[PDB]
């Protein structure tokens, strides 16, 4: 079709406009004292909420160049959210404070690439800065207080996650379920977990969390491309008629057969999701059979001489649970036996002996430790169903920034611990003066989560953000009693990885739209 | 249909405002400090990228005329990157260049057609004296620095391609495959390839490279005019049972036939790919045999009396992988049996002895090179999947460029080369003043690419042209580090074919469209 | 008051529209085949007329930027007409021809001031080839003949012009009046010429040829500045007593006098004129006194101490008729006393001998020439008095063009000399390619006036100019007969006087509005 | 040095001329940038590149410059173009003193049209 193309200045204001809509919208939810978003929905009554994620999925802009700037951004964004489980809104309004100030520099007449590199030697060294500043988060008694203060001060919490951890070890696999009663239980069991996530998002039939879950699901393992449905029917049909939903663990699943798998699924005919097997070339061989040992079934590959439509139920594997994000798939009490496991994991544990190579060696450690170490499987239990859904929601966002916590340690929340670290960057400096404007840039622009919260409150920003430049340390405002003192001592804090995550996918996508000069898209 | 009918100075202006849009919005990609360009999709987040090709792939223009000025241009720009392996943004701002001098020249009240002899002349010189700087790359070192440079300084490449030339000759087929763990590997296998692309766009299943790519697939060897698909329907239906793509080697596909096989693969029933048969008359059916051979299938033709209805999966010829470009098909790794081919080899091998003539033995030649060549296949590995795939593609595109420079060398690159050359042609003229202003608006337009290089960092294009000019050689500007110096020893150089094909085919449409005195288009 | 400005090409295509619209009206009226133009008037009948200055006079545009290119053109070209008596028509195409190309040159991109350098290098050396080509008119055959062909093929013209400059010399004063009778005659009186034109346009009695015209006017001469007309009362009420018109030689008429002197005349309460004495410093005050001698009047000056109000009839000089142009005046048959006059001359003609420096004699020798020389009187007669206004105007015209023929001889007519000349010039070349063209564009402005006489005729301009071009020396093209031949022998010539200047004036201001960036004009 | 060269020679010379602070920096730039101008217009009306001409100039030291009649490099003073010091000195500080009252400006007051 026929395109529309605007270049330069014209082309930059456009993008300009776009995200400041998004972040507008966003930012007003963040922070303690922050505002309530309506988003209105065709059926029914609308949604009030404080939720940025929930607000910024909403955003579309009817303005094609506008739109393709607010949808730059709100990509990026969510990556800081799948990596690090929180930061969404801080990335945003992180990226409007750079792109607002960069793209004021671009008109001003200074080099785009040079504000660029600017910008991004600030947040390298920001980055460094931060981790400083992080506390560690070592021992189970931090692991308890970390968790819970990301579940709102319940210390019930803070224990399931610390004991669920002690476990299975700190990067050892958990999982959160549907509690059988008033007490909550912890139990360790035969399962697995890959980085490999859903090949279509209309699986997902949990559209809170976004992710695929499956109950007593069969688990189809083939070491093949399935491109075509014509040699699944067999295996659907016989599938459809025990009344439960299918995992497929394929190499890929493409065109006609993926299309086709999403059409049935969505209708809702047979429950079914499609994923791809864990790594590539060889060692994807033998991590297809160690789910085949796990789950209890066979794998159906092309090389030996099987085909899938000679599969039968008894050639698949079972289990009792399954969960698929965006990008991860985990295995949840594995109907596999413990002979099979137990032989499956001596095996590869003479391998590790029999290894020459490092780079052997520790892929082999990595294959045992997924199989041997097992699933922890939290089931929240409370009095009623409306208490034990939402004590579940507080312990999944409560295990999910505690494991970020563990890997990279935390630092001073409130949006302090990004003016802090550039306050102390006062002197950083590049190799031209359109670098050094970069950099002050991407310095001015650290202020702004702090400075937004502030502005929630009511208060002015100029006074809390000098206030706090002028301290050192953790010292910073508490937006919620709003008085100033120690933020981690106060229990006000955010994992390292939140804010290195916001902060570097902010800068990244500023970056990009300081460096665009031309922009292409259909005609209205 | 109605037709706007447009003359002269009236249409001559649509044509420039329409490459206009198209040249601006590829040439900001250009040089080492390339800008972004962002291409909006209807799904999803927009595409970021600096890549010439894929910006120019969207460009379209509601203006009928407008368009018709940027689809010629762009169409004989791909060639340039089709015949070279790159050069389409160097060939579009070369075009604008001559284009633009060039209508106004002729606006101006001088004589198109002497206009055109003048450039042409002025190319033609140029071509010969940019053979005369151009450096050769003959031996197996110089192949791995140009490999190595190629893609991004990495050595591994270069050694991968210069042991993959070394095993199967430098005019030999190479062809790059998904690595199978972390260590690269190099094998030779049974294969051919031949000068004949896919039939039709819609067989192609990866749109990165453009390219048609079938795994496993059955091969149909037919010497006969395929029309009509009520004759491949035993053979497709027999095709379907197996779970395996076909590809159909005939002396065409034409009308009904191509039109529901094309439906059919888009749609997603079977999978199928057709292309012509290489050669004509009684070579084609001596190459047809040699593939069938080589495959280990069987020639169904008309004239001994077999039919496509009566033809069984027996019959049919079989190969691990297959890759069909533009205007190529490759074969890798055919199942057909050593004793089968080397016996092939032996009578073709007899045949250059009995032969009389001349053109006879040298056709022969080639046909048992293709045969007993065989196929290099690099399989490059990698830690990662992510790894695998970026540097697979740093493979292809380095492959690309060594090729064009052991056929032709190389030259400095940055757009020195061309600026270096038109330098040296001060004293070039031509039969009248027409011709000779023709000259100059090809030598000026030969500065467009360094200039615009140099534009893109910032620079002031005038004060770098102008020192480049000063100097001799292989004397330029290095736009990355942006310091003088000998671009060849510094490793900034293209191959001495896309700077040709660039400028030739930039050259042509030009000679077009300044030759153009008339438009025809359906009406708004 | 506000301004309207513009700039480059927007203020150039305005002016090349004035003065298309100026030359086209005028240019239609060039050749023996000239077509009429249609004057309209407020009161009466319209004007036809086949005059282009009458044409030109009449031309003013209501766009402001236009009308400032037409009124540009058309001052310089009527200087062309005030030195050598012809060539209003001639200088306004040649003018177009320039400016169109010129214009055109500079939208290509070419330097405007190299394209001016261009130009006059091209004409200068046009002029110094068109002196080569010029005849001489020396003896009085050739003067007769010059002044037939002037006046219509009138003989008795001719030899009327022919005895006339035999008797006061080539270089002496000629006045026509009107005749007397049916006979011509011819007589010498005591009389002088100077170049000092009127002071104002509003003296003006004879809009024909748009000179003042007074018949036994008074003559006041004062040595001083009279700017106020209080001084001048009781001379001016003297002068009304006589019923006589009066003409003022003074140093000069500002402001107030001036002003009043104007009113005064056009209402038609006492005729006057107004005009500066001839010369400056010490001689002017020499010169007023030999008028004075002539005259028969007295010199009024402040050094001796003599005043305007003491001023009467009898120190007023006075004389039988005088004539004043736009930069001439003339006297007329003096009644100053033949002993004063030759005492004057022996004075004089003693201080000659006396004299030093040889500026102090050769302006002596001017003083002499002028008042012993007299003036030689023609006047016309005829049968009724339709006839002696009608011949009258064919002898004034026959004596401007006599005149510049004796000056710089003759050429070939009908635009054919400058083609002539043109064609020699193919050689001619500058110091860069801009200039080349710059020549060029002069070299085939000057086939212009021969392609619209050609065009008026009706036949092909380009087939003609390419037939005259092909010859040598004086042959060319007749345009009353349409056949070829020697011009000179055809009885079709100019005086190289007013090809000379047609060309030196249109090449001056087309140089002038090729360089010209911006202008500037009051609001509509 | 006449045709604009004084103004640029002496702008090259305070390179590393700097004020109190970043903005202050800025506008010393600012005017040794605007120094170039005069000179580049120069070149500009002559058809020449007024980016090459003048970094050409800069090169150079003293009274070299860019001879614009001629179209030739040497020494302006020997090649006999100069101006008065006083015509180059009023013409900048008057420049700049109406450039920093616009600058400053904030508010404007007129009759309706």
């Amino acid at each position: 079709a026929a395109k529309d193309v605007k270049f330069g200045n014209d082309a930059r204001v456009k993008m300009l406009r776009g995200v400041n809509v998004l972040a507008d919208a966003v930012k007003v939810t963040l922070g303690p004292k922050g505002r309530n978003v309506v988003l209105d929905k065709s059926f029914g009554a609308p949604t009030i909420t404080k939720d940025g994620v929930s607000v910024a999925r909403e955003i579309e802009l009817e303005d094609k160049f506008e739109n393709m700037g607010a949808q730059m951004v709100k990509e990026v964004a969510s990556k800081a959210n799948d990596a690090a489980g929180d930061g969404t809104t801080t990335a945003t309004v992180l990226a409007q404070a750079i792109i607002t100030e960069g793209l004021k520099a671009v008109a001003c007449g200074m080099n785009p690439m040079d504000l660029k590199r600017g910008i991004d030697k600030a947040v390298t060294a920001a980055v460094e800065e931060l981790k400083a500043l992080s506390v560690p988060c070592s021992d189970s008694k931090a692991i308890a207080q970390v968790g819970t203060i990301s579940a709102n001060s319940d210390e019930t919490v803070g224990k399931l996650i610390a004991e669920a951890m002690d476990k299975v070890g700190k990067e050892g696999v958990i999982t959160v379920e549907d509690g059988t009663g008033l007490q909550d239980e912890l139990d360790v069991v035969e399962g697995m977990q890959f980085d490999r996530g859903y090949l279509s998002p209309y699986f997902i039939n949990k559209p809170e969390t976004g992710a695929v879950e499956l109950e007593s699901p069969f688990i189809l393992l083939a070491d093949k491309k399935i491109s075509n449905i014509r040699e699944m029917l067999p295996v659907l049909e016989a599938v459809a008629k025990a009344g439960k939903p299918l995992l497929i663990i394929a190499e890929d699943v493409e065109g006609e057969a993926l299309a086709t798998l999403v059409v049935n699924t969505m209708r809702g005919i047979v429950k079914v999701a499609a994923v791809k097997a864990p790594g590539f070339g060889d060692r994807r061989k033998a991590m297809l059979q160690d789910i085949a040992t796990l789950t209890g079934g066979t794998v159906i590959s092309e090389e030996i001489g099987m085909e899938l439509e000679k599969a039968t139920l008894e050639d698949l594997g079972q289990a009792k649970r399954v969960v698929i994000n965006k990008d991860t798939t985990t295995i949840i009490d594995g109907v596999g036996e413990e002979a099979a496991i137990q032989g499956r994991v001596a095996q590869i544990r003479q391998q590790i002996e029999e290894a020459t190579s490092d780079y052997d060696r520790e892929k082999l450690q990595e294959r045992v430790a997924k199989l041997a170490g097992g699933v922890a499987v939290i089931k929240v239990g409370a009095a009623t169903e409306v208490e034990m859904k939402e004590k579940k929601a507080r312990v999944e966002d409560a295990l999910h920034a505690t494991r970020a916590a563990v890997e990279e340690g935390v630092v001073a929340g409130g949006g302090v611990a990004l003016i802090r670290v550039a306050s102390k960057l006062a002197d950083l400096r590049g190799q031209n003066e359109d670098q050094n404007v970069g950099i002050k840039v991407a310095l001015r622009a650290m202020e702004a989560p702090l400075r937004q919260i502030v502005l929630n409150c009511g208060e002015e920003p100029s006074v809390v953000a000098n206030t706090v430049k002028g301290g050192d340390g953790n010292y910073g405002y508490n937006a919620a009693t709003e008085e100033y003192g120690n933020m981690i001592d106060m229990g006000i804090l955010d994992p390292t990885k939140v804010t290195r995550s916001a902060l570097q996918y902010a800068a990244s996508v500023a970056g990009l739209m300081i460096t665009t000069e031309c922009m292409v898209t259909d005609l209205p």
